[PDB]
């Protein structure tokens, strides 16, 4: 199921789960392979594979994803063929305040609404997203990215998550 990929691209971005490799086979796409010690006790294998499938879940029911297109190998890493999102920002240095939203308007603005209409879907569809995290892609769009699982549960834990990024927008549209 894991297709290797014999050369990797430039290394890119900085998360803490995953290396990132511009893909050398589709320069929409990139390399992400797990780092030491971030599957936990789970096989990095298994991991990969329930990201992929809750990926497309997502997608599926609607929600804006980082969208995941097939399981890699290269030596003995293992990871996921993704969209790259050129210029993204990661939603965990975001709210740690090691990075900030821009100024930019229209930015903004995208993180707001896209932030209310992930709400928005969680409560419909009433649901729990295990891990959830987004990239912020150049425009201020908001992307779910990795997750772990999706499941039928209260989404309170979930629209928390969504809330906590929202508030950075809606701060700076405020003033």
């Amino acid at each position: 199921a894991f297709h290797d990929v014999p050369s990797l691209g430039q290394k890119v971005g900085a998360g803490s789960q995953k290396d990132v490799f511009h893909s050398r086979q589709d320069p929409r796409q990139c390399i992400c392979l797990f780092r030491p010690g971030t599957t936990g006790s789970i096989p990095a294998e298994q991991y990969a594979q329930k990201e992929l499938e809750t990926t497309k879940q997502l997608k599926n029911l609607g929600f804006p994803v980082v969208d995941a297109h097939a399981l890699v190998k290269h030596q003995g890493s293992v990871g996921v063929a993704k969209d790259f999102i050129h210029n993204a920002l990661d939603s965990e240095d975001i709210v740690n305040n090691k990075k900030s939203l821009p100024d930019n308007l229209k930015f903004n603005k995208n993180v707001l609404e896209d932030c209310n209409a992930i709400i928005r879907r969680l409560k419909n569809l009433e649901v729990h997203i295990e891990d959830l995290q987004f990239l912020v892609d150049h425009n201020g769009h908001v992307l779910i990215n990795d997750p772990r699982d999706v499941v039928r549960s209260s989404p309170d834990k979930s629209i928390s998550k969504v809330n906590e990024l929202r508030s950075h927008a809606l701060n700076n549209l405020l003033d």
